């Protein structure tokens, strides 16, 4: 009979866009897998859970998944939501594969049932720093973040890499997620003649910062991580998004072999351009490879760590703590278009 797989992410709230990408990828992977026969004739079925990328709700969802008897979780997306949920999953023998959480701490605590189909900010942060030091070469930098594990973690990593390269960081400070009035920020950037800003956070905040900065006549060059590289950023900022530098996973939707998946998704009037469509599809493929060997969570995790799995992201390989080996974030130019081109 049917095999239940929880797909957990932000299906509502300020960053619902992340959940949209996730579900789109999950839905297509499950349809593709079941069309080919499922797991030895057994069909896979997705059970959608909304954690709104809110830590307290992610904890409620984790407990509900356990109580619903589901043993495999594709998900949770935000780092600060994924980590407390992983504590429950590890304690309850539930396999958890996140297609989007990037904070290093998630996998630095000895957990055996946690894996990822995305990279680490201990790689994403230095990639940004290096690019700024080698290609951008700005004169007066400011680093802003939203005080959350993800954003503040990247902000600190970039600050450390810039300090190490003798860059002039004029200020480092956080703002509150949810904030829409960035007038004092814009004024400080203007007053202190800041030509470059790295923002560690998500698209709702980045979008407003960009609009207001441009409305105030600022020519400052901004840069942000993959949490900012999506169509919702472009919809919020409009023309203020052109010029934005971002670090993000490769454009898997442009890999020729993936075209059928792209066409199938477009065919449903869904967006196949978001990175989490692909990291999530890949997570389902990883779960598929393991379910073909065993239905036990620890055996699946052990199997995946000992064997590569071919996916829409290419062949994935994991280390003993559950991280992808050799994953790389690229640096791109984002456009009001909602598209990304490799930065020079
Ligand atoms: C959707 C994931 C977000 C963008 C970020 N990578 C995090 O770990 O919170």
């Amino acid at each position: 009979e049917d095999i239940k797989v929880a797909v957990v992410g932000a299906m509502s709230g300020p960053v619902a866009q992340y959940g949209d990408q996730e579900f789109t990828g999950a839905e297509q992977a499950v349809a593709d897998i079941n069309a080919k026969g499922g797991i030895k004739g057994n069909k896979l079925q997705i059970v959608k859970y909304d954690d709104a990328c809110d830590p307290k709700q992610a904890v409620a969802v984790a407990n509900k998944v356990v109580n619903d008897g589901i043993k495999y979780v594709i998900g949770h997306l935000c780092s600060s939501s994924t980590q407390p949920a992983s504590d429950i999953y590890e304690d309850e023998g539930i396999l958890m594969i996140t297609p989007a959480a990037t904070a290093p701490e998630l996998t630095a605590r000895g957990y055996q049932l946690i894996l990822r189909t995305t990279g680490l900010d201990s790689d994403q942060g230095p990639t940004a720093a290096k690019y700024i030091l080698e290609k951008v070469k700005p004169q007066r930098i400011a680093i802003v973040h939203d005080k959350q594990q993800y954003g503040e973690g990247l902000a600190r990593a970039v600050q450390d890499g810039l300090k190490k390269g003798n860059a002039n960081v004029v200020f480092f400070d956080g703002i509150t997620a949810g904030e829409k009035d960035f007038s004092t920020l814009v004024a400080r950037l203007k007053k202190e003649n800041i030509d470059f800003v790295y923002y560690g956070g998500y698209h709702p905040e980045m979008g407003q910062i960009l609009r207001q900065a441009r409305a105030a006549g600022l020519k400052t060059q901004f840069m942000g991580p993959e949490g900012v590289a999506n169509v919702s950023l472009s919809n919020i900022a409009g023309e203020s998004a052109e010029g934005l530098l971002v670090t993000k996973p490769k454009n898997y939707d442009q890999v020729p072999a993936n075209k059928p998946i792209v066409d199938a998704i477009k065919a449903k009037k869904q967006d196949p351009s978001g990175a989490f469509v692909w990291t999530t599809y890949a997570a389902l493929q990883s779960l598929q490879a393991g379910l073909n060997q065993s239905d036990d969570p620890a055996e699946i995790a052990k199997y995946l760590k000992a064997n590569s799995v071919d996916t829409v992201m290419g062949p994935l390989t994991w280390d003993e703590k559950g991280d992808l080996k050799g994953f790389e974030f690229g640096v791109f130019d984002w456009h009001a278009n909602g598209t990304a081109t490799d930065a020079k």
